[PDB]
DNA sequence: GGGGGAAGGACTC
DNA sequence: ATGAGTCCTTCCCCC
């Protein structure tokens, strides 16, 4: 198989350039303001010349204020980066039927009936560089190997502004040298699961007994592992359907009170029932993040679609659930939609 | 034994 | 210490 992973490079700050250009060289960061207090809540994405400096998503962003005081720091505009990334899906599909949307700047390319070797695929993927960046003038890093997974790690190795191919000689090579936490689906948690068994690469999973790997970090990533160490990992390019909905937002203030909650909770319903679009959820959860940042969730499927009046009762009747069957405080309150008709 | 639903868990970006 | 979404595991009812 041939496979061409597409990877929009810092996206929503790049997208923040194309619409304001003067920020070009700048460091520019994207943030989530959460509005607990002033500059509360953390970074979604920032461009190469604020990570440079260790200026990351994930990190709270008064942090990243003590590092990059003076970069440009701009509110998530999430519809407008969707708008874009849409746009650029819509260019890739003149390139391969099959095609898989990954997220909202990532995309997979089976290009085994367009090209006939790795030469022609390296050479398309420019052609593919070259049209975005003519039609959009984003920059993206493509990747190329015989499954999804190397092309991914293609296009790690090469980000930003990138092109890479992992040929199957190079597949054999990583299999044995590459840092095994650098495999998609291996985080910290895991990786720190596998170090404790002396794997640390790919062939590792070969020589440890199968169900020792099981054991520890489920049937499931073992035989993953196991699959890509063997290089016998294969799974088809799946054009992917949405499969829930949801919106979570941050309270003011934490609480346990209902009436409190309910306000947040409503509005988290009218945004997810505003994204719906036309789609009909049979099931909905009601997702509360505690004061300790743990996740607790109660859901309920109905054998029909929910309207937005049964959506609104039924969600104090989950919210509720949570409040009787936990003590603790909560931060963050929203739903999610799914099973739709 | 295992299919299927609910809730928790890890990971992705 | 934000936000969105996907797949897996565990535990339990049930056939
Ligand atoms: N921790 C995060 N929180 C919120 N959004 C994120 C986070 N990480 C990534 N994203 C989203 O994923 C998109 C792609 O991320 P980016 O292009 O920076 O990844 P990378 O440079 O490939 O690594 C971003 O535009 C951003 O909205
Ligand atoms: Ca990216
Ligand atoms: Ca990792």
């Amino acid at each position: 198989m041939i496979v061409l992973f597409v990877d929009f490079d810092y996206f929503a700050a790049q997208v923040e350039e194309v619409l304001n250009p003067s920020l070009k060289g700048k460091p520019v960061v994207v943030c989530v303001f959460s509005g607990r207090f002033e500059d509360s809540g953390a970074v979604a994405t920032a461009n190469y010349e604020a990570r440079k400096f260790g200026v990351k998503a994930g990190i709270p962003i008064v942090e990243a204020k003590k590092i990059l005081p003076n970069a440009v720091y701009l509110p998530m505009r999430k519809e407008v980066y969707q708008q874009v990334s849409s746009r650029i899906m819509n260019l890739l599909r003149e390139y391969s039927e099959k095609i898989e949307i990954a997220s909202i700047d990532e995309a997979y390319l089976d290009i085994s009936d367009k090209v006939r070797d790795y030469r022609e695929a390296y050479n398309l993927g420019l052609e593919i560089k070259n049209k975005i960046l003519e039609k959009e003038k984003i920059t993206v890093t493509v990747g190329i190997s015989k499954n999804k997974v190397f092309a991914k790690i293609a296009a790690d190795m090469a980000k930003p502004n990138g092109i890479k191919v992992i040929d199957d000689e190079e597949v054999k090579r990583l299999i044995r040298e590459l840092d095994i936490a650098d495999v998609p689906g291996i985080g910290n948690i895991t990786a720190e699961k596998l170090k404790k068994l002396g794997i640390n690469k790919l062939v590792d999973t070969l020589s440890i007994e199968f169900d020792k790997l099981k054991g520890m970090i489920g049937e499931a990533k073992a035989k993953y592992l196991i699959s890509l160490a063997r290089d016998e990992y294969n799974e088809p390019i799946r054009t992917r359907v949405r499969k829930s909905i949801g919106r979570i937002v941050t309270m003011k203030r934490n609480s346990r009170n209902l009436e409190e909650i309910k306000p947040y909770l409503f509005r988290a319903i009218e945004e997810s029932y505003y994204k719906l679009d036309k789609r009909i959820p049979k099931a909905i959860h009601v997702v509360a993040v505690t004061e300790d940042l743990d996740i607790v969730s109660r859901g309920r499927t109905f054998p029909h679609g929910i309207s937005k009046e049964t959506a609104y009762s039924e969600s104090v009747k989950l919210l509720q659930k949570i409040l009787e069957e936990d003590e603790r405080k909560i931060r963050r309150i929203g739903v999610r939609f799914s099973k739709f008709i």
